[PDB]
């Protein structure tokens, strides 16, 4: 009669790991900016040197990506992010309005659960880890069932490089048995304060059902206008390197084309030069069998090699392939090719201007990518102007990559792997989350003014 | 063929006739120019600071809390300050651009916004609510509270009748008219409904943030006063009475306990006495004590009730130019009536050595239903207020002024709001006063700025 | 449907103006003498039996399912059979005394009766169950399928309508008409509910289990039939046929397997061909195979089709005076579809070498969404037929007859009825088919006539 | 409080259904004889041990007396055993030879024992002889307060069991009573049956466990004294079942409806055997501790008289044997007129039948439907009047309620499990027993053809 079951187990390591947590939260709350900040350092300093083994145990454990390119993930959140945050006053008072007479000081929501993706397992362990301790958080992880280990890892290398620089035990843990039982627990424990859900919308959907104040993500599918105006070699290459990062694992990626005619023929010549490889239609058709099983995404295209996907939808293409493009006019969930593919896959759409181009990259967001990103290349100002305006995004990324864009590498939005899509994509926010959502301001304010006693 | 009959059959197809008409009526608004919403702003706040009088006179009889010129002042916070802080907000289209950064920022209203309204606030909470969804160019739907369903319902009619005068589309503005619980989970789960506002008790914010959807809750408060030996006393006492005694003590800001330096103990009594307090003795107090708390919880009966009025409920005998009780206390826990939120004119009343047994006892009152909302210090030494203030949880530290007027941005600089979130610690998603910025999201248009190695 | 999108509160509403309209006609209705009570239950299974044709033809035609002849006679079944066995029992004040043993026995009606009704068997489960609460004292409130909402509703009201010729209050036999599962929840878990009584699927019945409320659910039915070298197979073989192909093959009672010994496989293939079945060849049967599921179920638009238009379906050809379809088969599970409960002219057949295969293989076909229910067996080896029957989880366990007009007690001496209790194997609080009985609580007066000791 | 209890306990409910599921199968192949030995050894053991665990349910519980207690356990080892010791409950029970139609026993196969406070060890004996008997296995569940009493109980059950040849695991009994436990065991894969013998939430619970369930109902029992009746034998009658374990059974006495015409005699022969009237001082201070919150208070359940007034803050000579007081009113407000639990008794005075009847039905009304009534009298028409409309399944003629209730002194089964039928949420308004722990399964001949053809 002792606890055997995986289910059983697993809660009481929840919650042995939340009463750890919020002991050493304790302890963490109690120092200082410069004591903060060595911790902080050191993690991603850590971060850094273990970049590239993490990167390596993501693909061994997920069968996503390649190794380069997860390496370069990891460094984004143990770089990009770190400088982001490395600066920010998160300890005492961080504002004075001395005129006003009301000062901000930095509460820290106490402690953190955090959901981490298969996708992105290792990276968004790292990008959650750095902004919840900046805040004066302790975290504890969930991880994707397929990416437990790597993910448990890169939490381990974490806690340990704060640890080195005097932080507490227990400020930062993950589950290294996922289940349901515990996925649940974690979300309803009454220790448990916020929680950052990186996931499915199922999974968000739970985390808006806690009973806890809950940050969540939405799917992408990230349509992307090439105008006539636009600097066809720059854009083409640009979307290439963003689309096939990773193969096309993060969710900002992007996932149609809508191509102006006039400059249809030259943006297709470039895309072939540059590496595309063009299905026909006999070839989309044994592509788009694989796409779909049932009625979503085929798990096992996810992230991989061209060359793996022509293999196993039983087509051939040359070796340097770097992504596969089919031309396309339908949009729904059973046209498999007008999705969100998560791989270097890439759906193109003909449109007559700047009208049909919005019209369509409407239709294609209300497929599952509300509130997420979008994209656009063009040199004319008064276009720009007129067609982001109205595009139900949070990111919407101009002259770029929309995997870079969309986290914030190359456009300036900041650094982030966990991108609120707004209440329309089912969100409390809209914002790229950062520290400054992992902190609550409190308010000391003087008596300015004197209240009536008559009408 | 066609009946209906139970109540909540009925109220649940109000509910999903109101979202409809919400839809359509947030749509055609969207379209609208920032010049056409602020005018149709304007309009509401115009008819509600007319009709404040009026409404504050059906509050107080419908509910029978509080008094109509403190309900009067109450509505007119929400016509003028809350308007006056949100007419300038940029809310349509572009409304920032970074040029060095190469970013600007869209405004996007989130849709459909569910309000839930509380009994002791219910004309003026409408009014605010009201107002900064509007200016966001979201449509909203209330939920009243059943003791203060009529008024709040008129409160919402008045706006939307103001609104569709200036311009505004039939169904922006709507009320529940006959509250349920089958109502309020409908409205809260719905397909068309996009944020919830939840102004009210534990039980109903702990349901929004169980909705599947985006929520801004509250919590209660229990606010520790904290008067330090360098303070005015005289000046103290009078915000801290007029504050106390404000609409009866019905907003959930109001002090709730006093904590006093022993040093000046003496004369803060006599200061409070001349000013209106009546001190309660040992025997008055188990007998005030034995209605505050009814196993279990807060008496009703009490809330919002003038001190003559709660005296006679005690059986005990008080002058009439008394504006409040007062009773000593030195303990701190549900066990204890005195240390609760009380929501009407009675304080408890404890001496400490110091700030450091301020602090203590405060955080203990805190934990008893007050984390993360607000708290006050009385005191002229700066180094005295910044190691006093610094560890308090609570979003709103109010110094030097009335705490209920304080809190809700009347008299110390925080945003003019009816909605005070608490931050984690109080299962709130935010600490701010909730405001117009709370109800759009910002879409980013960000150009390409650097090479990826 | 302008206003369909609250079909929901709609439906709820009736449900709460007809248990308020019941609970008033039981408590006028619990007032009436024996003769009273069983003077208007004659009426009532009078008009159904000058109804039943009409009935029969509604189902039909609403439904699509089977065929108007044997809906008549199903309809005759409750109105008939089913009246018969019940005519007679007491369910009026003191129905029993023992005074040897100084007790008596009171009837108390169970209140207010939740009928849910089957798409498959519509008109005649509600003349069926209107007639034993009835007789028994209590208001029923009926719950059609929403395939089959209008005949339901018009068999319900018959039925009432034919109670209250014969004196009975309105509101004591009322039909939901816009079936929905808030009106079925609302149903099961209202307040004046007191007993469910569940003839459906097996997520309604969880469902019913699960009301908060006494209930009476069922099971499906996977019928394996053993043929043992012993039976009379001319004789036999008329059995299953007539039972299979009776309202094409809708009742669950109805056989889906038959195992035959080895030693007498060449007669009773050859007698089945000539009394009517076609037996498909191997690709044939692919075919027909690939259209008995869709997408992991049965699927319902082959229920109850004739064996022509079943062909059709499945794109094959048999003559047009095939009465039922055969597949030869080895395996056993829901990857097999001709191994399921079928629910149309469709039969498996299985070899088996004796009565131990029999055996083993007929616990499997059970497994299989059968257990509880019903078995047969055609033998004249009374020893046999007592170890083959004695260890199988049935409630009916139909020796010589076919196992459809067995199962309901329509030609073996089980009582009349068509709620068949699958036991606490199949999730149901009795395997008994359900009657009369279990529609009153039983209240015991007993005197005193023994002496607690005092001192140990 | 421990924080893991409830992981451990869901735990040992998971164990105890598995071996009882391997155990059942094993006893379910025995011959009757085999059985039958089984079934005797365990009513030896409930026989020798009735002493031992009567005097560990008192001091557990603090309910009752130890005399009582072991009468009371030794009515489930003798009077229970006795009247189910020679059903068949193996095989072919019977043969219908004329109807063609042989009954074949079947056992439903592992029952859910949910135990109430006030009858632990008596109520598992009860149950463990019912159930093995109809071959199945049984899990108890334990209230919390009898925890160890009860556990005890199953214990010498299943050892008394295996000395004459029942398999290991076939009783078995919750150690650590939680909500996570009954609520696992009640809709756990492995339950067939539920025996939900306790409060009315809990009876709610199992009928709404998607299991098939036998629930048992409050009792709040009337006794009607009319004119004809024996009112020295009546009295002793009562007062026996009344104080019997201190009024812990269910369908104890609550209140006595008396005849005006002999309210005199009654009074005072109630007094003569050892009542104690109490005035509108001492009603007073003795309802203000009959119910907690709104709710019967714990502290006086099962407690002798003496307890009880001091509790109260009254006295009371040391002889009284149960406390009486006068009333007129009926509700859940009215702490006497609601199930007691104990030796306090309400006395209704009444002109005649009729309003003997419409009280009666008001009493029955506050949380006695279904359950239990009683009458004396010796006027044959009287009682068949008063009797016919009554809604409860044991209507109790010229003895105490207690003791007719549960089958000791009227014929009605021996059990310890009371049925309150429809109008109590309940399947059945028998007294349960073995034949209501297997189904019948029926072997039934060909004698009819059916016609293919109407009219
Ligand atoms: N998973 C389930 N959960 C809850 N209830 C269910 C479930 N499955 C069936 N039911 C109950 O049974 C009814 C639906 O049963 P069906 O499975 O639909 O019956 P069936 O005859 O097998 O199929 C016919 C119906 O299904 C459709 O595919 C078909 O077009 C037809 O409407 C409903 O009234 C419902 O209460
Ligand atoms: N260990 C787990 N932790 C969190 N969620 C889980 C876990 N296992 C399963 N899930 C949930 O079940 C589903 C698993 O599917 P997933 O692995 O996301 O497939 P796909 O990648 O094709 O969407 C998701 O909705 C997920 O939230
Ligand atoms: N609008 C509403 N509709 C339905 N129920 C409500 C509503 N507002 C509050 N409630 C319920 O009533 C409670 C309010 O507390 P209550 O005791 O009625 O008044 P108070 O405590 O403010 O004096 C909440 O906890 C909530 O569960
Ligand atoms: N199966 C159970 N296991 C543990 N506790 C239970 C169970 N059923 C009810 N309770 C608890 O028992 C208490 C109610 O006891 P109650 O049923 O009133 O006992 P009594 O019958 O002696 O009056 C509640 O606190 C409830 O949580």
């Amino acid at each position: 009669s002792m606890l055997r079951d995986i289910d059983l187990q697993s809660i009481q390591e929840v919650r042995n790991y939340l009463e750890e947590a919020k002991a050493a939260q304790k302890i963490l709350e109690k120092m200082t900016q410069s004591e903060i900040d060595k911790i902080v350092e050191s993690m991603a300093n850590a971060a850094r040197e273990e970049a590239g083994r993490l990167a390596a145990m993501a693909v061994e454990e997920t069968g996503f990506g390649n190794v380069e390119d997860k390496t370069l993930k990891n460094l984004f959140a143990a770089n990009d992010v770190y400088n982001s945050i490395k600066d920010v006053k998160t300890v005492g008072i961080i504002r004075r309005d001395e005129e006003n007479r009301v000062w901000e000081i930095a509460q820290p929501v106490g402690i953190v659960a955090g959901i981490i993706p298969s996708t992105n397992p290792t990276s968004t362990v790292i990008f959650k880890a750095l902004i919840a301790v900046k805040a004066r958080n302790a975290i504890v992880f969930s991880p994707h069932p397929s990416a437990a280990k790597c993910t448990a890892e890169a939490a381990r290398i974490m806690q340990e490089a704060a640890e080195r620089a005097g932080a507490p035990k227990g400020l930062i843990s993950c589950i290294t048995q996922p289940t349901m039982a515990a996925t649940n627990e974690l979300m309803k424990h009454k220790l448990t304060d916020v929680i950052l859900a990186t996931g499915g919308p199922g999974l968000v959907k739970a985390a808006y059902s806690s009973g806890k104040p809950a940050y969540g993500v939405g799917p992408g599918n990230v349509p992307v206008y090439i105008h006539e105006s636009a600097n066809i070699a720059k854009a083409v290459q640009l979307i290439i390197q963003s689309k096939t990062f990773d193969y096309g694992t993060i969710c900002a990626s992007e996932q149609a084309l809508l191509v102006d005619e006039s400059i249809k023929e030259k943006v297709v010549a470039e895309l072939k030069q540059q590496g595309a490889y063009f299905l026909n239609e006999e070839e989309k058709q044994k592509v788009a069998s694989i796409i779909m099983v049932n009625g979503s995404l085929n798990a096992k295209i996810v992230g991989k090699a061209p060359q793996v996907i022509a293999e196993m939808a039983g087509i051939e293409i040359p070796s340097d392939v770097k992504l596969l493009v089919a031309e396309e006019t339908e949009v729904g969930k059973e046209y498999p090719f007008s999705i969100e593919k998560l791989s270097p896959i890439l759906a193109f759409y003909i449109v007559k201007g700047m009208e049909e181009a919005s019209e369509l990259a409407q239709k294609l967001l209300e497929v599952g990518g509300l509130g997420h990103t979008v994209g656009i290349h063009a040199e004319d100002e008064k276009v720009i102007e007129a067609y982001t305006i109205d595009k139900p995004a949070g990111r919407i990324v101009v002259n770029a990559g929309t995997t870079f864009g969309g986290i914030g590498a190359t456009v300036n939005v900041k650094p982030s792997l966990t991108l609120g899509c707004g209440a329309i994509g089912n969100n409390i926010t809209s914002d790229n989350v950062t520290v400054t959502h992992l902190f609550n301001i409190k308010r000391v304010a003087f008596g300015v003014r004197e209240m009536p006693k008559k009408v």
